[PDB]
């Protein structure tokens, strides 16, 4: 089994540092934020081999019938935002309101990622960020690309939503 997960969310909010976390197993200080690519991992879920092809999504928008079906192949999303930047809570709703387009569905498997959970400047409370994700109907997980935390558990989680939805 193979699974396509896309990373999105807004400029600097960790897409890179936890895509290069989960496949390099290191953290990036700095990544530069035109580089979009994919990735593959191979991994053990509930004692099932799958491949997860990663998409770290960046450089700048583009709403074009060709953008609209690269992204269309994403079976599951990793909605992510900063844990100090609250702008990047607020555009969830717009990168919601894209995946609903494309896939043409109020069900797509995602997950809410609150990443940089390991710095002290928080502005996002973690209830916050539980109601809008109780809201939705979807998980709400904490991260830290730089120290790991939740790291598997963000991607591994996707996958089980992705699973429950095409079996
Ligand atoms: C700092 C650079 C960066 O990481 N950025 C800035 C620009 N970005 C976008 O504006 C962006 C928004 C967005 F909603 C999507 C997107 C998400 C889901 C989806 F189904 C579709 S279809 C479609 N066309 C787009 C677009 N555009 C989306 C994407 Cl893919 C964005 O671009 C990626 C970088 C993102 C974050
Ligand atoms: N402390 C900390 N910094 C992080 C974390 N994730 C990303 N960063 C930093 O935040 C900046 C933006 O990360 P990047 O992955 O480029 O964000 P992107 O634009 O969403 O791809 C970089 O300086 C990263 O080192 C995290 O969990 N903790
Ligand atoms: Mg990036």
């Amino acid at each position: 089994t193979e699974y396509k997960l896309v990373v999105v969310g807004a400029c600097g909010v960790g897409k890179s540092a936890l895509t290069i976390q989960l496949i390099q197993n290191h953290f990036v200080d700095e990544y530069d934020p035109t580089i979009e690519d994919s990735y593959r991992k191979q991994v053990v879920i509930d004692g099932e081999t799958s491949l997860l092809d990663i998409l770290d999504t960046a450089g700048q928008e583009e709403y074009s019938a060709m953008r609209d079906q690269y992204m269309r192949t994403g079976e599951g999303f990793l909605l992510v935002f900063a844990i100090n930047n609250t702008k990047s809570f607020e555009d969830i709703h717009h990168y919601r309101e894209q995946i609903k387009r494309v896939k043409d569905s109020e069900d797509v498997p995602m997950v809410l990622v609150g990443n940089k959970s390991d710095l002290p400047s928080r502005t996002v409370d973690t209830k916050q960020a539980q109601d809008l994700a109780r809201s939705y109907g979807i998980p709400f997980i904490e991260t830290s690309a730089k120290t790991r935390q939740g790291v598997d558990d963000a991607f591994y989680t996707l996958v089980r939503e992705i699973r429950k939805h095409k079996e």
